[PDB]
């Protein structure tokens, strides 16, 4: 579990999302795994506007940061499980991490700010939801 925060916005895996958020729809995409909805308090969260490859993300199955290089934002080939059939996810990341399902949701930063959020992983790999393009998430 894990949302971002910003301005009136509130970003979430699109798999992970609630009623609520579905009922304060802004925009949804399953090919990126990714949800935003309406919130009415100010997020404080500063979203990286950059093409970093190196950060730290938030590993809940170890209650521990862990550094990271990763990949550039791409198509990657993603199994069927219960919320989606196997496909291509969009402007997703790779990286050499522990992570388990629950951990979908921690925040991935570098030193310009968030950079995205957990949404893949499995055999010693984390894949993290690109939202450094979604310049909108700003005005
Ligand atoms: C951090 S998730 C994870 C980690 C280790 C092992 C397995 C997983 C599960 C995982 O990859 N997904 C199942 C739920 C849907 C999913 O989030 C997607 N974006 O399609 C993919
Ligand atoms: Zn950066």
């Amino acid at each position: 579990s894990g949302a971002i925060y910003v301005g009136n916005y509130r970003v979430v895996n699109r798999h992970l999302a609630t009623h609520n958020d579905w009922a304060n729809l802004v925009w949804e995409d399953s090919s990126r795994d990714l949800l935003v909805s309406s919130t009415t308090a100010q997020g404080c969260d500063t979203i990286a506007r950059c093409d970093c490859q190196t950060g730290v993300y938030y590993c809940s199955s170890r209650r521990k940061h862990y550094p990271v290089s990763f990949s550039k934002p791409s198509l990657i080939f993603v199994e069927a499980s219960e919320y989606y059939p196997a496909r291509y996810q969009s402007h997703l990341m790779l990286a050499v991490g522990h992570s388990e399902p629950g951990d979908c949701g921690g925040i991935l930063r570098c030193q310009h700010g968030v950079v995205g959020i957990v949404s893949t992983g499995g055999n010693g790999l984390v894949g993290f939801a690109d939202v450094r393009d979604l310049l909108w998430l700003d005005e």
